[PDB]
């Protein structure tokens, strides 16, 4: 009955302001490891909106945006300079400006940014 | 083609720390097949041919890298056999999403130490 929203991210504070903001949008959905691999992949493919934070390097992160792509999902990236990190050229170079959006941000402007997407 | 078309993935932006080994890598597995591995796009649409190209695809996950994960990402997704290299010397706990992504088969996931890791290629590629 609402969207589902599916997070990721590896900056506790900023993924917490995040998820928190998400929530007025839909549903977040977001043993063994292969049990989490399996239900996060439920997850992925139920997703309207998958939303990532890129900022810090992440193999998981990764993983759930290549397969978010391949199922051909909505998704949305969110990265600061700030960090002084240059970001993955993978990641960067995916954005297509529509499905597959890359957007750099200031710490504070953060909901303002997911207000403007969603 | 003639030879197995091999894609070797290892972090860059994530971090070069373990660019030594990954030249080690690359000479063994030039062994066994051909090694195929705007500017941020014309490098994704290379690397995404390269991996639609690959019969293998190798992966060093010990160092985290977006874009690591996000090949190998792709390259389940294209049902290519994969096989990732962890190092558990780094005092690093893998990803669950790369270690749950192992089925034993098709995808593998195997600790080394940085010794063996021509014996291990040697041993995959047998
Ligand atoms: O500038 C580059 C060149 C290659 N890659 C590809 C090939 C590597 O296997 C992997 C490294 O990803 P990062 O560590 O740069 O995120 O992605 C990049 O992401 N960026």
């Amino acid at each position: 009955m609402r969207p589902a929203l599916y997070f990721c991210g590896s900056d506790r504070t900023l993924y917490e302001r995040i998820v928190s903001r998400l929530r007025r949008f839909g549903t977040v959905l977001t043993g063994g490891d292969r049990l989490i691999h399996e239900q996060d992949l439920e997850w992925l493919q139920q997703a309207d909106v998958v939303v990532a934070e890129v900022t810090q390097p992440s193999l998981g992160v990764g993983y759930e945006l290549g397969r978010a792509v391949a199922f051909n999902k909505r998704i949305l990236c969110l990265f600061r300079p700030q960090s002084g990190r240059v970001l993955s050229a993978m990641i960067r170079g995916a954005a297509d400006g529509s499905r597959f959006q890359v957007w750099d941000y200031e710490e504070g402007e953060v909901e303002a940014l997911l207000d403007r997407y969603f």
